[PDB]
């Protein structure tokens, strides 16, 4: 047989003489009069053996399948926009026979052609069109998989997106419900009034969160700038400016291990919201999140499979109201067990309790053991798992939640809550710390930890930041669970890869 | 008079004192019932002397000015969502005679603060909010410039955006008018059944342009990823596979000098259509940039000041259809003079020719004086200058369109145009090339004045449609539709020189 580097020799070659023989297969243009889809709804009506010579039509797709029949009637697949449409290339109607046979031998399978004919319906009753004249638009010089075993592995799809999206159509259905989920989000907020902004991704400083971040060199300026992990500051110093309602869906970038969850580059969509608290962000998180499922999927019921199509398979209910859950009581319920006052969360009595809670009910915890981490290794043993359906985790401690602000009637607590589905975190509110003292606190210990500190912003809030309430989704996480994708670069079009 | 320092030193002192008296300035929240604009639109009706002890609502701002009256009475401008309300804080009507004093006292120019009360006009006829309770909810410490002098100094306002968003309403109503244009673009797009796709800002390899990259190591990897400088090439491999339209509203990175007119990231629109040339795009661009201007300020006339509010202003109407000129007719037909034949361009008499003229005409060009350099010149300062109004430039030459599809009709020319608005490129489209030996070549000819993308020569190796290609400087846009004259004024955090 033909290897595959023989094939695009071979192809090449004949291209290439195309070219020096006056037939170039890369014409100027061609302009289609119907797309295949309003060609397949506003023909399919069609009876088996139907032939309007009355009408003339230009469509144009990519060779799929090929299949000669007698050597004066040729089948084309003709594929595009996720659709698919017969040309029954017939001699008989073609512009003439001595042309149709010239382009029928020049044309291979994955070749994009133009196609100019009639609508009709063969006797089978397959929607056709009977082409007056065919044009090679552009060759595929590469020799594609055997039709009907495609392309499966993950490697080469994720390398060669064109590759995958040209065999599998299941691959653009997932980028466009990944799309259609960051418009809904854009029409949901713009509607509550909401200003989409844009905010520096590179920065002079770091700032004080542990992620390790780029690096990169600025010439004119002879200084280093850092690219952004999130928007945060420059969106609360625009409420600062009377901005009351900002929202950014961007990119984020984060310098660390590529693998199958995790990719240099991610998107995230932030909000803040004057006057608002986390009560408030509840509502609307629940009224989006639903919202978006029932529009995009056209049911708040979602299957998802965790470990593949083959693996097990989940029921996932976003009808609302979602269940709530308070942190503490729940995992004081999930135990059997009263735990500590809330307020006694950052003595070592406590810190002991936990651990030995976690040793008994052999819940791993790598070190530090500290109440923060014991808490929240116990939490997801026992609180997390058991959040299939979209379930909000509420009221965490303060030990565990540095930046929000502390809970009115309940000490010890904040107000915060983190939408939980299918045992992951899907997006993170709370209400902001305008107090410019306590922010100047966090910086230093962030700092402190680190061996910087925003001045700027420290400054902004000197100025006076009201009451408000932030939000953070992550885009990626959100695609793959509507996608039902396992995996992030199955909803990354272009996944960073560990080279070859 | 306290100087700034002075004043935050003692306002700070203040509101710690606050503090350890058990009244905190940070309150954890302050649910507000209406919005002051919804406040102003429902109540405007009133009478002047009408008082609604009737309802009592929750509004919230920050205090502009705040002029006591008689000791008992105090007026406070409350400011918001671009809009202004009144607060009559009237002894009488406050929940106590002591709170009301001690709410006062400690009330600052900046602060914002939380009303409770009813609505009302007084005998002047000015809405305004009687207030029963006042919370002070957020303090500002520091020293605000003058009330009717505000903030003028540039570099301030760019470096403290909040402040020049607290004092300037021009400068909220830019940035709303920004946001309405990234909008609309992707409303159009979409209806036209393209995909808003994100594409990589890292990539391993920088490409053949000749702009200046950034580079920054993955540790992981141990390697170095260079940002972006258009998407341009994941967008046709996207073609490739299918995916017909596709659009992209992001942000690209230049490594260069910080002015005036230059920031080391900036904001474009790229989209790329299968089966479209670029009269299909010429047809899309003038329905989309006139429809924009209609929608974001109700006409098709807008007024730009190049040179600033005191200078000259320029009258700029975006009524369709926009002027179409072809580059080299117009520039003969603007020299007054015919030009040699356009597959002539090459030839070095041609490259004489044109330097001459330029000589003649007192057209400045720097060396390398070749002909697509002269041309450049003379078409900018021909053409290019006249062109106030929406004038879609086209056809340029191929010596200076090297990415573009040839034309059929004329030798030389391309299948290229170029949106002009207020003498400057709004937006660029032209054919795009499929063939993957020719996109080998313009490859390597970038790579010898300086690389390669096998992956995207490969894609094109498949087949890539006849496809064209769009790109807009959002950034540009964003300027000439807030009559701005410098970039900065539309970037919400410009980069700005150390201090």
């Amino acid at each position: 047989s033909v290897d595959p580097n023989q094939y695009y020799k071979i192809r090449s070659q004949a291209i290439h003489q195309l070219k020096v023989n006056g037939e170039d297969p890369y014409p100027h243009k061609f302009h289609v009069d119907i797309s295949l889809t309003d060609f397949i709804q506003k023909y399919s009506h069609l009876q088996p053996g139907d032939h309007l010579t009355d009408i003339t039509l230009k469509v144009a797709g990519r060779i799929h399948a090929k299949r000669a029949s007698g050597g004066k009637l040729i089948f084309y697949d003709l594929r595009g926009e996720g659709v698919k449409l017969q040309v029954m290339a017939n001699s008989r109607n073609y512009k003439s026979e001595e042309e149709f046979i010239h382009i029928n031998n020049k044309l291979r399978r994955g070749d994009i052609i133009g196609v100019q004919g009639n609508p009709g319906k063969t006797k089978k009753g397959e929607l056709s069109i009977i082409p007056y004249e065919i044009t090679l638009l552009s060759p595929c010089l590469h020799m594609l998989p055997h039709l009907h075993f495609g392309l499966k592995d993950k490697e080469t799809r994720y390398r060669q997106r064109y590759l995958d999206l040209i065999l599998n159509d299941f691959v653009r259905q997932k980028f466009i419900i990944r799309s259609k989920i960051i418009t809904y989000i854009r029409s949901f907020l713009d509607e509550l009034g909401f200003l989409e902004i844009e905010t520096p991704m590179m920065n002079i400083i770091p700032g004080g969160a542990v992620a390790k971040p780029f690096i990169t060199y600025h010439n004119e300026l002879d200084m280093n700038l850092y690219m952004r992990i999130a928007p945060e500051l420059y969106h609360k110093m625009l409420v600062v400016g009377g901005i009351d309602r900002v929202y950014e869906i961007g990119r984020q970038f984060r310098n660390e291990g590529i693998d199958l969850t995790h990719n240099p580059e991610f998107t995230t969509c932030e909000f803040y919201m004057a006057y608002a608290d986390y009560h408030d962000l509840m509502e609307i998180t629940e009224k989006m999140v639903s919202g978006m499922v029932k529009h995009i999927t056209g049911s708040y019921k979602v299957t998802y499979h965790p470990d593949g199509p083959e693996g097990q398979a989940y029921d996932v209910d976003f009808t609302p109201p979602f269940r709530r859950i308070n942190m503490v009581e729940e995992l004081e319920k999930a135990l059997g067990m009263k735990l500590p006052e809330t307020n006694l969360f950052e003595t070592e009595e406590t810190r002991k309790i936990l651990d030995d809670i976690c040793v008994a009910k052999a819940v791993e915890c790598p070190p530090p053991r500290t109440t923060a981490r014991l808490l929240d290794k116990l939490v997801g043993e026992f609180l997390e798992v058991t959040c299939i359906n979209p379930t909000f985790i509420c009221d965490h401690p303060q030990i565990m939640s540095p930046l929000a602000k502390w809970h009115r009637s309940k000490e010890g607590l904040t107000e915060r809550f983190e939408l939980f589905v299918m045992k992951k975190e899907i997006c993170n509110a709370y209400t902001e710390l305008n107090d410019p003292m306590r922010q100047r606190q966090l910086f230093e210990e962030q700092a402190k930890a680190k061996a910087f500190i925003d001045e700027n912003f420290c400054t902004a809030l000197e100025y006076g930041l009201p009451p408000t309430a932030g939000w953070g989704m992550g885009i990626d996480r959100v695609a793959m669970f509507l996608t039902d994708s396992n995996n992030i670069k199955e909803v990354l079009l272009f996944p960073a890869m560990k080279p070859e």
